[PDB]
C-alpha cells in the first residue's frame, strides 16, 4: 500500500522533523500538493535531527515523505494518529537494508503549530 | 486516565525530543524507572526544538513525560504506535492554557535507534 | 482533556461496534450532532459484542461515545488512526473501575464503509 | 514493509474482530503461532461481522492476518496503537481491487480482555 502521504486540512502551517539513525547519509524530501517543498539530509546513528521546517498545506492539503540513500529510494511505512481529536501527528518510518529496524529516517508532521 | 507514562523494552535506548508552540515556557521531564533522567526548557510559537536527547530505558522501561509552565502542570494527551510491528512511537501533547490546541509543548519518544 | 469525541467527515457512513469486558453492565451512546444516535448494553466478561450499527456522521460529522455503568460515567481513553491516508479507526476505551484495564467497554468506530 | 503481523504478549486472551466492506466475499486467516486459528468469510458492503472471536496468543504470542478473496491474496495496512500504556488496538485493513480504500476487510484485534 501507498505510504508516507497524507491529507492535512488546507492552507494550514504544519512542522516536518526529520531524524537519522544509519551508517547512511540519508535524504528526506516532503512534497506539498506534489511538489517539493523542504529536503533534509544527514548522518547519524544517534537520532540526530537533521532538519526540521514549518511547512503551509496549500490549497489541497497533499503531503508526502519521501527517503533515499545515495538516490536509492527506501521502503517506507507510515501512520497518522489525532489525539483528543485535534492534535495530529503524521508519522513515517524507513528502510534502507535488510536489518529492518525501519528508523534509519524516521519523519513526524505535526499540526496545528502556534 | 493517566496519560505520558509508556512501558518501553527495558535497558534500551530511546529518542525524546520536544517542540514548543507557545507564548510560554515549556519545562518537559522525563523520567526514567520513577527519576528524572533529563529536563528540556524552551519557549517558541514556531515549533521549535528545546530540547532532545538520548536516554536508556532503566531496569522497568518505565518512561514517564511531564509537562509544566512556570510550576503549573500542563494537561496530557497521549498514545504509543508501532509501525510493521518494530518501530515505536511514544507521543504526548500538552495544554498550558484554556484554547485546548494541546500543542503547547509537543513530545515525541521513538525507538529503536542506531 | 475531552476523550470519545469525533470529527468525520460529514454526511459519511460509519460502523460502531462495542466490546464488553467487564462483570458490570456497560451502557454506550453514540451521539450524532449532540443527539442519542444509538445506544448499546449489555454484560460479558468475555469482549463479547454488545452492538454493532451503521451510522451516518450527519450535517456536523461530529461523533461522541459516551460510556456509562448504572448511570455513573466511565473514565475514557481515545485517539483516532489513520492507515495509508484512506482507512479510519476512532478508538474508545473505558474504565468504570480502579484496575485500569481501560476495557470495560471497548467502542471500534470505522470508515469510509463498502 | 510485512504487514499484519503483531507480538502480542505471550499466552494472552485477545479479540479479534473482522468487518466486510467490498463486492467480494472475504476470506480472513488469524493465524497463531503460524498455525490457522480462525477464520471468517462473508460478503458485504454495509461493515458486517464476519466474525469475531477469543484466541489466545500462545507461546510465542505471534499473530498474524491474512485475507485473500477467492484465493487471491489482499494487500495489507497495518499497526498497533497503545492507549493510556494498557489498551492495545492491532489494526489490520485489506485491499483486493483498485480503489485503495483498504477497507475490503477490516480486522481489529484488541487486549487485555476481561
Ligand atoms: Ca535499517
Ligand atoms: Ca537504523
Ligand atoms: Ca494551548
Ligand atoms: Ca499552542
Ligand atoms: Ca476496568
Ligand atoms: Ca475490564
Ligand atoms: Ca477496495
Ligand atoms: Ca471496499
Amino acid at each position: 500500500a501507498t505510504q508516507g502521504v497524507f491529507t492535512l486540512p488546507a492552507n494550514t502551517r504544519f512542522g516536518v522533523t526529520a531524524f537519522a539513525n544509519s551508517s547512511g547519509t540519508q535524504t528526506v524530501n516532503v512534497l506539498v500538493n506534489n511538489e517539493t517543498a523542504a529536503t533534509f539530509s544527514g548522518q547519524s546513528t544517534n537520532n540526530a535531527v537533521i532538519g526540521t521546517q514549518v511547512l503551509n498545506s496549500g490549497s489541497s492539503g497533499k503531503v508526502q515523505v519521501q527517503v533515499s540513500v545515495n538516490g536509492r529510494p527506501s521502503d517506507l511505512v507510515s501512520a497518522q494518529v489525532i489525539l483528543t481529536n485535534e492534535l495530529n501527528f503524521a508519522l513515517v518510518g524507513s528502510e534502507d537494508g535488510t536489518d529492518n529496524d525501519y528508523n534509519d529516517a524516521v519523519v513526524v508532521i505535526n499540526w496545528p503549530l502556534g
